[PDB]
């Protein structure tokens, strides 16, 4: 039944967007938060979604879990270490997870995210909690991780806290900066904090992805490629209605990290077009497939692959230069991804 039956590679997805139902419930009950059901299954189906809704609906998701996870110190390594457990049954090789240092914060970190009241947990060692409960992940599972900090476009001021936090956990898991959080703000792209962190990235070496084009136009997709230097787009959809961008991000091997389950659940692409992918398919473009958000879109990567295979009509060889591209596009020194690239292209025969 699954769709790819080979090993996989992940780029795109986030950590507070992959936290097993029953594991909110625990730590919701042992805190004193109380969520909208106290059955797995029932917080699954109200904090999920199996239609496309709007966007504050979709960040309404957030507003019910994260505060019974957010702030505990111990709930941030679980949830780390049971991500890595989840792309284990994926069948993913190589995963590389993103998150907000400081949206799990409750110290430190102004404003102080999800209502929630101050504490003791500072930003710099909720990754530092991350890093360790993915490498565990790692050694207990099978699966090599890598983490990416995001930054937020509303909060600039946050950003040079992040490529600081990049460099000081730089090789234990943090390999990468992000943008995410809204592309959609006017200018956001270009705010001082945030270009000023990008440029901070590329004097000390960390590499870079922003969120751009999912639906945002495609200038926001170029000012993230022309003014914060990224490497890779996450999404990208939009950089079609601009044909010299798109030509020129081809002639340059320019990766989309594509999640086309998530484009649906969350609006960015509507059932009357064909998916911005089938596109990239037909123009042998450097592209992933990814997951993003597995608890909210009820997902796992293989619903993913489903689609592709099933509403767009993916061949196996597809998946296959796909997943290869997504290797060598990975943030991963040259020399582990040699060996990466290895590993996939004997178990791809
Ligand atoms: C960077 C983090 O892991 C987050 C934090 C969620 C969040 C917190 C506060 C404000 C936020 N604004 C967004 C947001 C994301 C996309 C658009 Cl187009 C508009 C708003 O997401 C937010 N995350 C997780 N999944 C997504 C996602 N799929 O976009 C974002
Ligand atoms: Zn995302």
């Amino acid at each position: 039944t699954p769709a790819f039956d080979k090993p996989k590679v992940e780029l795109h997805v986030h950590l507070d967007g992959a936290i097993k139902p029953e594991t909110i419930l625990y730590y919701g009950k042992r805190r004193g938060i109380a969520l909208p059901a106290d059955t797995p299954e029932e917080l699954q189906n109200i904090i999920g979604m199996d239609k496309p809704l709007t966007l504050p609906d979709f960040l309404a998701k957030f507003d019910y879990y994260m505060p019974a996870i957010a702030g505990c110190r111990d709930a941030i390594k679980r949830i780390a270490y049971e991500f890595v457990e989840m792309k284990a049954k994926d069948g993913v090789v190589y995963v590389e997870v993103r998150y907000s240092p400081h949206l799990l914060a409750n110290s430190k970190v102004e404003p102080i995210p999800w209502n929630q009241a101050e504490g003791d947990l500072t930003p710099d060692e909720v990754v530092s909690l991350v890093n360790q409960g993915l490498q565990e992940g790692e050694r207990d599972f099978g699966v090599k991780v890598r983490s990416i900090l995001c930054c937020m476009r509303h909060q600039p001021s946050w950003s040079s806290e992040v490529v600081e936090l990049c460099k000081k956990y730089r090789e234990q898991t943090v390999v990468a900066i992000d943008l995410a959080g809204d592309e959609t703000i006017e200018g956001s792209s270009l705010f001082p904090g945030h270009v000023q962190a990008y440029a901070e990235a590329v004097k000390s070496g960390v590499h870079r992805t922003v969120h751009a084009g999912e639906v945002g136009s495609a200038n926001v997709v170029k000012e993230a490629v022309d003014t914060l230097k990224t490497e890779r787009l996450g999404h990208g959809y939009h950089t079609l209605e601009d044909t010299t961008l798109y030509n020129r991000l081809r002639q340059e091997n320019m990766h989309f990290e594509i999640c086309p389950w998530s484009s649906y659940l969350t609006g960015a692409w509507k059932p009357d077009t064909e998916h911005a992918v089938i596109r990239f398919k037909n123009d042998q473009v450097n592209y992933s497939l990814n997951t993003d958000d597995p608890l909210i879109f009820k997902s796992t990567l293989d619903t993913d692959y489903q689609m592709t295979k099933k509403d767009m009509g993916f061949t196996e060889e597809e998946f296959k230069r796909l997943n290869i591209n997504a290797a060598k596009s990975s943030f991963l020194p040259e020399d582990e991804k040699k060996e990466l690239l290895d590993l996939l292209y004997k178990a791809y025969r």
